[PDB]
């Protein structure tokens, strides 16, 4: 029974229930649970995911110790979760020297240079995006952003990772769109993690095996974008190749479509921001010119908008590292096996660092005020050697979509639209109700 | 499915069955399974304990790489087994830096110096041993060695680890003898290791919890022999103290009584060895003199006898290390998570290194022939930084018993006695039928 651990270390925290730990307190969302705990306990506090002790830390210096300085030595790995199957080879799930190998093997794939060659191809789908939107916009009818954005981000990730060029909203039949489209239980495997090994020997996997096979076969026909870069330490393997691609599609799809939805909601409810953004796009790109790599990096306000949205909606919600060994960081003892958690969502809406945390104010990120922003408070992409390897790609992909979408259209709230936007209470950062706006042509 | 692993590495081995792996081949004893595999596959071979791949290695240079050179870096830990509970803190079960701490904290307790202070107290029980034996011997009746030896080794371990002086064969009521005396399922948790975490969260433990409590309480009344040495890196803890003692009693009891039984069986079936041993004891210790520390270390033949018995009956049977990371030792790749196993029993009865391996011949260990004996073939106490920490104590304890027993008695086979001795087919090196001999007074 490890439920005495925090009270044995003098660390405050909500009293756990037996077996359950604190998970019942997730009933309002664990983001709301983190903020509440931050408010009532201060800088450090402990709670239990079933029998798993989790130490929340909010000190910026502690966060850097954990994310940067002591990462290879102590805090290398995320929380084991599963059942996972062959996806244990995925970089985001791999541990210690295996993760190190995959990070070293995958780093050159996510440089500025490979992104600059990807901008022309991902631009092709900005243009389909505008057409499908123009259609759903000419309907005069409120549009579901997650359906045109979910089609776009889909369209992008497949061609950048396998070169397959499809319009998911209009060729909804290509087996590659089919397979890729397919991708309550979480609640249970946190209070019953002793059951993960059972699901593992039963071939049970949270990733649909029905699909996975399709991919490993699609890789072999390509064996003679992301796939080539990997095909072209010790070298990667065939099945390893597939696990990494699967992680990329998940990352490319649900993050991008969700964030874009969040962006457009903020732009619709702040018309002045939307206009100012469009004026910047129109000045850098006269007469609806084609977005390019070098152009995107000149749009400061566009950058300020994405950053402030990511402040309000950091889709990772929490960063986590498992403590591999007894250690004493910044003046407190962390025992082996505790999960150290950085509550980014709560840190991004903390009044200690943010005046009016709940308002959407891109100027917090202006060249004037950006300097006052602590990189271990504001961590939408994490930090240290295990940060979001696709951060530059994600921002380019979102920005290229935003540019082309705003060059052609404006976004107003509908009688439908949920204002204020509410967040889903699940385990993913997404709107409760889908975002829908009036889209007018410029 | 990891059942293709060995055939994927080019490593021969018996074809596994699904889920079961090779465990059905344990039906004749896994010692017999190791010898058979050694005979049909050669120096290296792989098999599966359910889904756990095990690589058997017999090359002396490979064995040293695994046991000595690469121990801290790769092969630090034994196979996880359980459910274990608080006994995960026991040194023999602990892993990586925790094991390192306990090994460093326990090493000074097992020196020559602490043994020399223990010889007088453990001598007191050689004398009870002779009395209870004399009684069971004056019965004229065949004697069950494991009952007088099991009482002695019991009597020794309790006073050397808690100072409690009892005659287990005649004060069979003292709560300390009671509790300590109390200490099919193995078959199941090797083909269902995915069930160990379940038994863990159910407080289920292979070590009777009914007992364990008694001990941790007996430690606190002593908190104000082994216990003091520990009470008297980072310092040890109270519960940690108890887990280590429990390991010592298991080690002190079943190893010593079993080996002594094996010894006396060999001495009874080789009267010339027994006599020659008694002549040595009588010359070093005239007129049934008291065995002492310095005296024991002068009895070369006594030493040769124990060593040859340990060759025939190495109670550990196998040494094991888990491979912590992909490595390539002595010209072959070992993947992470494989259990590397040294089949000591089979290596001790291999004709490559042993002329007439099945005969009991103490002269193999004579100062003449001892030099030709490879320390990575003959490994009754293992090797490297994780070897048997109580080896010197075990040999002294056995030898002091043997000396006093042979000074007073001789041991002949009975109509009962099982000749040839057969080995139990369980998971412990012990006689099938208990050893019983005629014991005559000298
Ligand atoms: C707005 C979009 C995205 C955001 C906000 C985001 C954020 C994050 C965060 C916060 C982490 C954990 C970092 C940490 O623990 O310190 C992470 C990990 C990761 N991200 Fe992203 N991500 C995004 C999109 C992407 C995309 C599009 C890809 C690839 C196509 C990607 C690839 C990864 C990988 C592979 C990891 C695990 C890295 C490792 O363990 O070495 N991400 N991301
Ligand atoms: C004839 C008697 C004994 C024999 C043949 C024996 C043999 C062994 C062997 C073969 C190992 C594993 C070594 C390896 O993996 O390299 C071992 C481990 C160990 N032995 Fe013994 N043993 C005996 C008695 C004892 C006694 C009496 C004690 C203590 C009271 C003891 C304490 C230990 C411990 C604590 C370990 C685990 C060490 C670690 O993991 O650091 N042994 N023993």
């Amino acid at each position: 029974h490890s439920h005495g651990l925090f009270k044995k270390l003098g660390i405050p925290g909500p009293t756990p229930l037996p077996f359950l730990g604190n998970i019942l307190s997730y009933h309002k969302g664990f983001c709301m649970f983190d903020m509440e705990c931050h408010k009532k306990y201060g800088k450090v506090w402990g709670f239990y995911d079933g029998q798993q002790p989790v130490l929340a830390i909010t000190d910026p210096d502690m966060i850097k110790t954990v994310l940067v300085k002591e990462c290879y030595s102590v805090f290398t790995n995320r929380r084991p979760f599963g059942p996972v199957g062959f996806m244990k080879s995925a970089i985001s799930i791999a541990e210690d020297e295996e993760w190190k190998r995959l990070r070293s093997l995958l780093s050159p794939t996510f440089t500025s240079g490979k992104l600059k060659e990807m901008v022309p191809i991902i631009a092709q789908y900005g243009d389909v995006l505008v057409r499908n939107l123009r259609r759903e916009a000419e309907t005069g009818k409120p549009v579901t952003l997650k359906d045109v954005f979910g089609a776009y981000s889909m369209d992008v990730i497949t061609s950048t990772s396998f070169g397959v060029n499809i319009d998911s909203l209009n060729n909804p039949q290509d087996p590659f769109v089919e397979n890729t489209k397919k991708l309550p239980f979480f609640l249970s495997i946190t209070v019953f993690p002793f059951l993960i090994p059972i699901l593992e020997v039963l071939n049970i996997c949270v990733f649909p095996r029905e699909v996975t096979n399709f991919l490993r076969k699609s890789v072999k026909r390509m064996k003679e974008d992301f796939l080539q870069l990997m095909i072209d330490h010790k070298a990667l393997s065939d099945l390893e190749l597939v696990a990494q691609s699967i992680i990329f599609i998940f990352a490319g799809y649900e993050t991008t479509s969700s964030v874009l939805s969040f962006i457009m909601y903020e732009l619709a409810t702040h018309p002045d921001v939307q206009q100012k953004l469009q004026e910047e796009i129109d000045a850098v790109l006269p007469n609806k010119a084609p977005p390019t790599y070098d152009t995107v990096l000149q749009m400061e306000y566009l950058d300020m908008v994405v950053n402030e949205t990511l402040r309000l909606f950091p889709i990772a919600m929490r960063l986590e590292r498992v403590c591999k060994k007894d250690v004493e960081i910044n003046g407190m003892f962390i025992p082996k096996g505790v999960v150290v958690m950085i509550p980014s969502y709560a840190l991004h809406r903390d009044p200690k660092y943010w005046t009016e945390p709940e308002k959407f104010l891109p100027e917090r990120f202006s060249k004037k005020n950006k300097d006052n922003i602590d990189p271990y408070i504001y961590t939408p992409f994490g930090s240290g050697p295990r940060n979001c390897i696709g951060m530059r790609f994600a921002l380019m992909n979102m920005k290229l979509a935003l540019i082309r979408v705003l060059q052609n259209f404006s976004f107003k709230p509908c009688k439908e639209t949920q204002i204020p936007l509410k967040l889903s209470l699940g385990g993913l950062l997404q709107p409760e109700k889908p975002v829908v706006l009036k889209v007018e042509s410029r």
